[PDB]
C-alpha cells in the first residue's frame, strides 16, 4: 500500500468510541476532510496537498472505516449513524485540540458533515459538502427512477446478512464496479491505481463490509428519522456552507432549503469530485475556506 | 429430481422462440398454469391434481425458466418481456390444439398472464392472476418504504454483470432465503423439500440465473412502459378475472382488488391468509378458488 500524502503524519486519535485514523499535514486553521462509501480517507490524495498550503489538513477515516476501529453496532445501527459518527469525530478533534474548524465531506462523510453542522453548528467555521443532496430529500425522491439508480441505498440496507452474504462471493468486483459506475468515465482510469488498491483491500475484508452494511441500514432507518425532525421543525444549518457537486454526478435549491447562508457550484465531473477533477476541487474548496 | 405430478404427462412443446416444458394432465377444458421466481413448474404440484380432476391442466416452465429453452437476451431484454412470454405460450398452446383457454398465474407467469389478457383477449376464457399487482402499479408506489420493503425489483434490474456476479457466489443461500423470506412464517416449512431442490437446481445454473435478471431488467424497462401505455389509454381487460393474493404477500394500501378493478372491467378478488406463495403455503383454499372461478 502505497504513501500518498508526501509530508503529512499519521495519527490514530483516542475516543470514547475507538481510535480514528488520519494523516495529518500543513499548519494553519484547521480543515478536517471526510471520506465515504467505498473508499477510505486516501481519496482526497489529490487535493490535500493543495489544501496543506494554507491549512492544516486532518484527513481521517471515518468511524469502522480504513484504519480506524470498529465500534460494535447494535439493532438501531447507533454507532454508524451519522449524529453518532459526528459525535465521535468532534472528540476526535478534541483531542487534537481543535473546537472549531472548517469541514469538507464527500458522500457518506458529507452526511456526518451537514449532521455534525445540525447538532454542533457551533464546532464549524465553514461546511463544503461534495456530490450529496440530505438522506431525507434523496429517500423523498425514490421514485422508480431513483430506485434504479441509487438501488443500493435498499440493498446495502436489507437485514443482515443479506447483502454481507452477497458482498463475500466476490468483493473486488463489487468495488471495483461501483468506483467505476459513478465516474463519468465509466471505468476506474480516473483512479489513481494505488488509491484503489487501498479501497479493494479494506473492502476485502469481510468486518469492513459489515460496516459499511451498518452505516447504510443507518441511512435507511434513524439517519432519515433525525433528518425528518429538522425538517419538520424547520431547522436550518447556519454555518457558511459551500455545495459542490459532479455535472453527470438544482442542487443548490435543495441545499438552500436546508441552510441559510450556502454558495454552491458545478464541476465537470462524475461522483468522485476529489478524483475525477481534482484541479478545480481543490480551487474552489481553497477559495471558499481562505474567504 | 422427483416426480411431483405422478400420472401427467411430460411435453416439450417447440414454438419459434424455443422450446416450453410442460407436464400435462386431466381432462376437460383448458387450463394453462404459470409460474415465477425463483420457482418452476413444480410450485403447483399440490393444486394440480385438484384442477386436473375437473380441467385438461397444462403446468408450463416460462420461457427461459425450469427446462424451457432460453432465448439469448438483447439490450431491450425483449425475450423476457412480458408481452414476447405471451406470444410465445399462445404459440405453444396452439401446437397443443388451444386456442381459447383459461389461465393462472402467480408472480412473474401472473405478469405474464395479464399482459397476453391485454395483447390477446379473445385467447382466454377467464384468467386469475395470484399475489401480484400490474408492474406499473408496483413502480407508481415506489417510495422509501415500498424499496426497503421489496428491494429485488430494483437489484435484478442493475446492469449485467452486477446480479450475476453477486448471486454467483452463494446462488443457494439467495434462492433458499427469498423463498423463505416471502411464505407467512419465514421459513421453508410451506414447501415440498423436493420441490426446493427443483428450484434450487434451476438456480444453481449461471444461465437461469441471468435468465432471471434479464426477467426483471424487462420488468424495470419494457414490461414497465407497455403497461404505463395502457393505463395511460384507460385500457381495462376484458376477460372475466380473479385476484387471489396472500394477506402477508408481496401485493398497496389500497387492497389488490381496488388496484385490478382500474385494471380489468371484470373483476372479483380475495384474500387468503398466506404468505406469497399461495398454491404451496396455502393448496386447498387456493385450489377451491380456481376451481369456482374457472368452472363457473
Ligand atoms: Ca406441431
Ligand atoms: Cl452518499
Ligand atoms: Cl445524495
Ligand atoms: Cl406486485
Ligand atoms: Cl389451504
Amino acid at each position: 500500500l502505497a504513501d500518498l500524502f508526501p509530508g503529512f503524519g499519521s495519527e490514530w486519535i483516542n475516543t470514547s468510541s475507538g481510535r480514528i485514523f488520519a494523516r495529518v499535514g500543513g499548519d494553519g486553521p484547521p480543515l478536517l476532510l471526510l471520506h465515504g462509501f467505498p473508499q477510505t480517507h486516501v481519496m482526497w490524495h489529490r487535493v490535500a496537498p493543495k489544501l496543506a498550503e494554507r491549512f492544516k489538513v486532518i484527513v481521517a477515516d471515518l468511524p469502522g472505516y480504513g484504519w480506524s476501529d470498529m465500534p460494535e453496532s447494535d439493532e438501531q445501527h447507533t454507532p454508524y449513524t451519522k449524529r453518532a459518527m459526528a459525535k465521535q469525530l468532534i472528540e476526535a478533534m478534541e483531542q487534537l485540540g481543535h473546537v472549531h474548524f472548517a469541514l469538507a465531506g464527500h458522500n457518506r462523510g458529507a452526511r456526518v458533515s451537514y449532521r455534525l453542522a445540525l447538532d454542533s453548528p457551533g464546532r464549524l467555521s465553514k461546511l463544503a459538502v461534495l456530490d450529496i443532496l440530505p438522506t431525507y430529500e434523496y429517500w423523498q425522491r425514490m421514485n422508480r427512477a431513483y430506485a434504479l439508480k441509487i438501488y443500493h441505498w435498499s440493498f446495502l440496507a436489507q437485514p443482515a446478512p443479506l447483502p454481507e452474504n452477497l458482498l463475500g462471493g466476490d468483493p473486488d468486483f463489487y468495488v471495483k464496479a461501483k468506483l467505476a459506475s459513478w465516474t463519468r468515465a465509466g471505468d476506474l482510469s480516473a483512479f489513481d491505481p494505488r488509491a484503489v488498491e487501498h479501497y479493494r483491500i479494506a473492502f476485502a475484508d469481510p468486518m469492513r463490509r459489515h460496516v459499511m452494511c451498518e452505516d447504510y441500514r443507518a441511512g435507511a432507518y434513524a439517519d432519515f428519522e433525525h433528518d425528518k425532525i429538522d425538517v419538520e421543525a424547520g431547522n436550518k444549518i447556519p454555518v457558511p456552507m459551500l455545495a459542490l457537486w459532479g455535472a453527470s454526478g438544482t442542487p443548490l435549491d435543495v441545499w438552500r432549503k436546508w441552510a441559510s447562508d450556502v454558495q454552491g457550484a458545478p464541476i465537470e465531473s462524475g461522483h468522485f469530485l476529489p478524483e475525477e477533477a481534482p484541479d478545480q476541487t481543490a480551487e474552489a474548496l481553497v477559495r471558499f475556506f481562505s474567504a
